[PDB]
């Protein structure tokens, strides 16, 4: 691992005071170690937005009708969503993966139709999905990332779209980290005390069907969402492909937690794009041991926070491309 | 000002929960009001790095030889500096303006030679420069920005390069904001207690030559730096040209403070790229009433923090380009 050492040695000789580029110096080094290069290279990015509906909307956990998921997917394909706008500004390709949206979707170049089932079952009253479906969701996730990678992605983010997925995310997070509902439940798409109560209860109901020994994917099948599992697959594929992986918000990071529990060293490839407003996000980042690159009080999802951070990751990658004191003829003191 | 209202009305109808894009929503609105457009447009950016030496280096306030300024300028022209690397990643043009570097500099396409004098006089023992020189520095600053603007700049940042300029920045800041040395003095390019002491003393010496009634530029002439005044000019020109202006670190923001004191409404065009490690930076941003877009513990300058934030500003500009619920056929609840 001479590269880790060499990159670190070069960093110390770049033309700038020691520690002058703060947290970006650490990012630069991680990117260096990931690619096995002293001077990391980054270009075209990609985000795979996984969409699926949740049966838990029946418990009244969202402020939006279930139909918003399907409608937003069409919005993604037509470029009218936030993720479309940010991806345009960040040189990021946009892929949309349907793994569980309720309703049919027409064929479209930017859409991978892999519907595992019309939304999950109500997670508050039983397993969200079966083990076989969870495996298909994971497979669909890996497939989409694979395509994004084959098409030139150098940085990979995952995005989410699923009305009521903050509940599934909280349950999956509480389960994988051994946390109580109160620690992982938040505002979501904008809910008051009545909503929060109903979410905490749904999470509690799910956690009560779990037991020690259950593997991470079995836990995800019981308490999560189809798109959350697909997201875990997106990161698993990217990790195996050795690419830098960028985290978005609470629902997306919940999927990253699953991937991590299934692949221990995957955290080495993760970069937290931001810290969302969702209270549970802090817990996820603390367990992943990651510092958010951005904190803009975002609460949208879709992979927006991850995509907004891509430019920063590219800037960090360029740090080691700077001249050293000797290379630039600059006195060091 | 129907545009302010219309943009605000559209923001509320975009396809996303209310407040979902956090602080970026405010940025989007400011950008909208600045351009007088509902859907703000941004593209090519530019940063003008003003360089000049300080006579106060004689008080031993820096950990680097004075020659580093001239050497770094050559580094800028050859693309080996951090600002070169970040500008490449942010689609930002780089101009270098010599207004007070000690020593000759060869003709170069990316350099505007406008040396006001070989470095300022020791600010700790008398006026850093004369009123006439301050006016020439300001003029040089406006000239460089004008060229950057004529060449297509849609976003304008200022950068700094001047060994010992954190002392001049602190004095200029303390003077314009009525703050004590202790509040504006910090680590600089990396100094211990001995350095900090010497800086606070130099600031105190300068502040003692000032009196009520003195205009902002007269204050700058007495206690600042040639490049800091040039930076004030860069922002003044950009402001008059009606462009969005991006702030970098402590020394650059000190120049922005001068511009602001000379042009009251200029703050309407300012966007804080980041919050540097320099303690005094917080004071500057509080007085300017600006929230930092980034906080990466940066302490370099050169305009790096401002350039790193350009991509975010472009992403914020695209927010209003999103589809509204009606335009996208998405139910709002």
């Amino acid at each position: 691992p001479e590269v880790f050492a060499q990159a670190r040695l070069r960093m110390d000789q770049l033309t700038k005071p020691p520690r002058a580029l703060g947290y970006l110096e650490e990012v630069a080094l991680r990117l260096a170690a990931l690619q096995g290069r002293v001077k990391p290279e980054l270009g075209r990015g990609a985000v795979v937005v996984a969409a699926a509906d949740h049966g838990v909307v029946a418990e009244g956990v969202s402020a939006y009708p279930q139909e918003v998921t399907r409608q937003m997917v069409l919005n993604f394909l037509r470029g009218g969503a936030a993720i479309n706008q940010f991806a345009l500004a960040a040189d990021c390709a946009v892929y949309v993966l349907d793994v569980g949206v309720v309703g049919e979707l027409p064929d479209h170049p930017g859409l991978l139709k892999r519907k595992v089932r019309p939304g999950t079952a109500n997670l508050a009253q039983g397993p969200a999905m079966t083990p076989e479906e969870a495996e298909r969701a994971l497979l669909a996730g890996r497939e989409a990332a694979r395509r994004a990678i084959a098409e030139g992605a150098t940085l990979l983010a995952a995005g989410d779209m699923g009305i009521g997925n903050t509940t599934a995310a909280a349950a999956l997070t509480a389960a994988l980290l051994g946390l109580p509902p109160e620690a992982v439940v938040g505002r979501g798409t904008g809910v008051g005390e009545e909503g929060l109560r109903r979410k905490r209860q749904a999470v509690a109901r799910a956690l009560a069907r779990l037991h020690p020994g259950m593997g991470p994917l079995e836990v995800a099948a019981e308490v999560g969402g189809i798109e959350l599992v697909a997201i875990a697959g997106i990161y698993l594929e990217g990790y195996e492909a050795g690419l830098p992986l960028v985290l978005d918000g609470f629902p997306v990071t919940a999927g990253a937690l699953l991937a991590w529990k299934m692949a221990p060293g995957l955290r080495d490839h993760l970069f937290a794009g931001h810290l969302s407003r969702e209270p549970g996000h802090r817990h996820q980042l603390e367990a992943l041991g990651l510092r958010p690159l951005l904190d803009l009080d975002l609460a949208l999802g879709e992979g927006t926070g991850a995509v907004l951070a891509m430019p920063l990751l590219r800037a960090a990658a360029r740090i080691l491309h700077m001249a050293t004191f000797q290379e630039a003829g600059v006195s060091r003191g």
